[PDB]
């Protein structure tokens, strides 16, 4: 359940999603699109979820997608925020949860974007041991759809 | 149309915005909350768009009034961020009106926000002066809607 996953984030997971997020997030917009190109690039079966984008190859060109991407950073940074308190995330987790629900976005479907985050982050020199944070972070999230 | 609004946006009104964010934006949770049940309570009829989240008059201790709350914040945080590059503003405000269309919130009843966000930074002592500046940043979502 989210309740039990939300309990997996350790304190040293905690500590090290919050050293990766203040690299990358301090580029929303570049991470951001470099992220979803990387989804589309490693999982072009994603690409028809995202039918309302338009034209995904344009990059950072795409009005729809630089939207998307900036927006989709708040998102997580909304999930870092909340590390301190276990209610407050899990709340944001399900509220979050709710419109990739209607989406039809399986916990599956969902878990392909720990590849893109993994690449994102070691393009900033952060290994395994961030990915892997971020993978557990991620799993919140399945928990709940 | 989003750009013509975004032109209001005037380097004293994107001063006043940032200046009253630090101070709102730096308790989510509390301001995001205050935010909501004072919506509910100056404009009870909003609540019919909230069915999901159940006994709303529970406010805080209401588990998923507090998670949309506390993600209600961040989308200010992103538009607040994005003032200095109309483009990026544009096309974050856009990304964010395609949900509310789909739930068909008008502008005239989007801008029922009005209200509330003027009590809470009253609440901070922040005047008409900064209530007159956050309507013309929600007129830009309202030019999108
Ligand atoms: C790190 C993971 C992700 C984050 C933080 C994230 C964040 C967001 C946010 C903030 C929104 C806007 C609010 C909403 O409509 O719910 C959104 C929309 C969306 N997300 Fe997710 N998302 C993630 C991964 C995914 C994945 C893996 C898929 C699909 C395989 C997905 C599909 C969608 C779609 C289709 C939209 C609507 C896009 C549009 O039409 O503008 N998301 N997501
Ligand atoms: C400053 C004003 C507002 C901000 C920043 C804001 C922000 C958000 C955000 C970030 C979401 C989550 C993503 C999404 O589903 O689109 C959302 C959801 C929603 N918003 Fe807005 N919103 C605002 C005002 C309003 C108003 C005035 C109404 C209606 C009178 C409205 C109705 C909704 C509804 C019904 C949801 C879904 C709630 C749920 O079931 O969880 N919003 N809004």
């Amino acid at each position: 359940s989210v309740y039990d996953a939300a309990a997996q984030l350790t304190a040293d997971v905690k500590k090290d999603l919050r050293d990766s997020w203040k690299v990358i997030g301090s580029d929303k917009k570049g991470n951001g699109v470099a992220m979803m190109t990387t989804l589309f690039a490693d999982n072009q079966e994603t690409i028809g979820y995202f039918k309302r984008l338009g034209d995904v190859s344009q990059g950072m060109a795409n009005d729809k997608l630089r939207g998307h991407s900036i927006t989709l950073m708040y998102a997580l940074q909304n999930f870092i925020d909340q590390l301190d308190n276990p209610d407050d995330l899990v709340c944001v987790v399900e509220k979050f949860a709710v419109n990739h629900i209607t989406r039809k976005i399986s916990a599956a479907e969902f878990g392909k974007i720990n590849g893109p985050i993994k690449k994102v982050l070691a393009s900033k020199n952060f290994g395994d041991k961030y990915a892997n944070a971020w993978a557990k972070l991620v799993a919140v999230v399945q928990a709940a759809l």
